[PDB]
């Protein structure tokens, strides 16, 4: 219809084409709706849904509260490896996650950064080891730039390939099939026509 | 032994600054040539990084000059860099190789909170200010990366450093500004009189 709609997403989720593609499709079909967009991590985006300062969110499932919200599983992209071009393993078409047992891992801060981190370590432990914590920077951008500086490595969703930083390469892992999970989140009982049309343009 | 071969150096940099090739390049060079120093890297906006320099929780920073209180620190001006226009592929102005800023006087602009960004925000307003308008503030997001993803959603336009060409997001292109010459300055800030050897060797690898 027409009105306001507060849409949230994680910075890493925004690269996933389904996030700007849904905002594009909704902006075109309902150009009178006042869109108000927000960026934030999974837990903070959930607190806004609870309090009411947000209507729908592109977040990662598994957070503590997925029962009291309506969760629409969206897509599953694979997790690739960020490698410095100077690294000798960059020549490999596919990397065994086992090969990076002796490298530092630049990941999200262990605290509010609860998304993806837990997915890296779970896929990483399956290769039979636990990554030593390298540098902890709260943004994917700086994670990828810090790999360019030869400060370590990391695992990122395949949608991170759009960050074409000179000096880094993106290679999938052949040992396993790690994936990044995304979900559409909104409260269980919402009657907003402006919101309703959004889940319909997403799905 | 205490000649900078070993020890701890804390380096700071802003989000946008990291994309510039000087920041990563300097770090690897220092790392390569001084493996045994514990590098403690961290991100922050220029205001936060400078305060960390003054308070002693940070040894050197890659920040943007001009911030208030910068005369208290030693600033080595790094290489300047032009500011390009970001816009969706579907934008009709994307067909041009160079864009005039007066073209987008009513176009919604996708900027960032002035608190998270002082200089780049100032450069944007000052550029459009010379173009003869104040930018229609559309949405505000915290990381720059996110304005490029939001510009992919046709939610407006924005102006970012030329380093962000590396953000090759499907649906956005970058075209330089033709009617003016916006720029994005970068400096290396440290304490005037910090004689930490590890710090001094680091300045050598930057300049
Ligand atoms: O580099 C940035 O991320 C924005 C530039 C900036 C940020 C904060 C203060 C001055 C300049
Ligand atoms: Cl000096
Ligand atoms: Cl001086």
């Amino acid at each position: 219809e027409s009105g306001v709609l507060r849409v949230g997403f994680t910075a890493s989720a925004a690269f996933n084409s389904v996030v700007p593609g849904a905002i594009r499709t909704f902006k075109r079909a309902y150009p009178d709706v006042r869109l108000q967009l927000e960026e934030g991590n999974t837990t903070q985006l959930a607190d806004e849904l609870n309090e009411g300062s947000l209507d729908v969110a592109f977040l990662r499932p598994g957070f503590t509260g997925n029962e009291r919200f309506q969760l629409r599983l969206l897509s599953e992209e694979p997790m690739v490896i960020v490698l410095a071009e100077t690294h000798p393993a960059a020549a490999c078409k596919q990397i065994a996650l086992s090969i990076l047992k002796d490298e530092f891992f630049l990941l999200f801060p262990r605290e509010i950064g609860l998304s993806l981190y837990d997915a890296v370590i779970k896929a990483c432990g399956k290769a039979g080891f636990e990554p030593k914590i390298g540098q902890l920077v709260p943004q994917i951008s700086s994670v990828i730039n810090l790999v360019s500086a030869e400060m370590g490595v990391s695992m990122v969703p395949d949608s991170m390939r759009q960050v074409n930083v000179k000096g880094v390469v993106y290679r999938p892992v052949a040992d396993q099939m790690p994936v990044a999970k995304l979900a559409l989140a909104y409260r269980r009982g919402d009657t907003s026509p402006t919101l309703r049309n959004f889940i319909l343009k997403v799905t």
